[PDB]
């Protein structure tokens, strides 16, 4: 990401079925990277070779390390 300004990224919990294009497939334990988070039901991201646009409820936004 050139210049990047919103680094979201995300961890898939489950397993998603895209049943058409639109829909993006993703499974538990892969990382999503959070281009579009305009709506807030369904977000939109980007993977390793795949895109589209997926569940909220299926992921997870990832804060960081928990730590003392």
């Amino acid at each position: 990401g050139s210049s990047g300004s919103s680094g979201n990224t995300y961890v898939a919990l489950y397993k998603f079925v895209p049943q058409e294009n639109e829909d993006l497939e993703m499974r538990p334990g892969d990382i999503i990277t959070l281009l579009e988070d305009s709506n807030e039901d369904w977000w939109k991201g980007k993977i390793q070779d795949r895109i589209g646009f997926f569940p909220a409820n299926f992921v997870q936004r990832l804060s960081g390390p928990s730590s003392g």
